[PDB]
């Protein structure tokens, strides 16, 4: 019975559902609207997929499922808890956000992850749902059960317009996340040297985050050369955090990029600004100890022992693994990770026991720094709409 008046506002058919609503009587026409059909509620479904026409009358008819959390589909994964002004948000139904607020819709309720109507219309980027949302009293720092702010989703997903208009409207370019993380990071996770400078327009901070990385750290990691070419003369930086920055770039450029010579670039700039104050040069650190998983190597330390490199490819992916660890240290997940793709390109061409001793090594990683793995393969957190 109520399983077909719902599938008809999924679907959307306001013809078919107006005589199913004439044969019975305004009193059991709320115990169907309050379905429980596949998760979801007809309202919620009327809202998700847009059908303005339906769910203006869904609600002359009884306005008491219009807080009601169900189940949405988006990008595959669904999403529990989800109101319908909300889902209304996140897909970009403009005209169905304004009757439902009109009909005295929260604006402020959430899902069960904390992700405010607002915070959804960032995701996607539909800035006009955002100004009406804001207009109609959004709170801009409300973030989901992470941290994650409103700025920082618009910057990860290098929504220009909107980081704009919500710095406009007065939101803290410095809230940090539970992890740690600031929408500087997200500026540099996603290459927006664009919102980069923006934010740095609202005297942005440059900070650490909980895994102990700068946003030119993190552009480093994730590969983002136009903010790491920004950042290498931004009086905020210091100068051995631009060298150590340029020399884990070129470790991305080995492993992320397979890129040799683009690699080789970037150290020899790396390797200048070590050795270009005669009275204050900075030397390399030096580890503990020789590692056999990186084959007993050591960092150059000259101009010149990086000359004799580019013949010779697997000095420079031991180079690499060891930058990585020195600068990102055991605990990052990249270092185990490229540790375990070496060993695996290693397996390919034949030495297998190159191969196991680099395994080896990142699972004595993995283990002894403890508080991803190879089924699994056979970041994620902020795609969380």
């Amino acid at each position: 019975l109520k399983t077909a008046v719902f599938n008809a506002a999924r679907d959307g058919k306001l013809r078919l559902l107006t005589k199913l609503l004439a044969s019975k009587s305004k009193e059991e026409v709320s115990s169907l609207i309050s379905e429980k059909t596949n998760g979801a509620t007809p309202l919620l479904m009327a809202a998700r997929y847009g059908h303005l026409d339906m769910v203006e009358f869904l609600l002359e008819q009884c306005s008491a499922s219009i807080e009601v959390g169900g189940s949405v589909n988006f990008d595959g994964e669904t999403i529990e808890g989800a109101p319908p002004l909300w889902a209304a948000s996140a897909a970009g139904h403009l005209k169905v956000v304004q009757s439902l607020l009109n009909h005295g819709a929260s604006v402020n309720n959430t899902t069960l992850t904390n992700s405010t109507p607002l915070r959804a219309a960032c995701f996607d980027g539909h800035l006009e749902i955002v100004k009406y949302l804001v207009e109609h009293k959004a709170d801009l720092e409300v973030s989901n059960r992470h941290g994650h702010t409103c700025l920082m989703i618009s910057c990860y997903k290098g929504h220009k317009e909107i980081a704009q208009y919500l710095l406009e409207k007065g939101a803290d370019v410095n809230r940090k996340s539970v992890k740690g993380n600031t929408a500087l990071h997200d500026c540099a996770e996603s290459g927006s040297l664009d919102i980069m400078k923006m934010l740095l327009m609202y005297c942005a901070k440059m900070e650490k985050d909980g895994y102990g990385m700068t946003p030119l750290l993190s552009a480093s990691v994730t590969g983002h050369t136009n903010i790491v070419d920004f950042l290498t003369h931004h009086a905020q930086t210091s100068k051995t955090e631009r060298i150590n920055a340029l020399e884990l770039l070129g470790a991305t450029f080995v492993d992320k990029k397979r890129d040799l010579l683009g690699a080789l670039k970037y150290w020899k700039k790396a390797m200048n600004m070590r050795y270009s104050d005669r009275t204050n040069i900075i030397s390399k650190p030096v580890p503990q100890t020789l590692i056999m998983a990186y084959d007993y190597a050591k960092e150059v330390n000259s101009a010149e022992e990086l000359e004799g490199l580019i013949a010779d490819p697997d000095e420079m992916r031991m180079q690499a693994l060891l930058i990585r660890e020195r600068i990102l240290g055991p605990s990052h997940p990249d270092t185990s990770y490229y540790i375990r793709y070496r060993g695996a390109v290693y397996a390919d061409s034949g030495n297998f026991k190159r191969c196991i001793n680099l395994w080896k090594y990142a699972l004595d990683m993995q283990q002894s720094n403890l508080d991803l793995s190879f089924a699994e393969l056979f970041s994620l957190l902020k795609e969380l709409r």
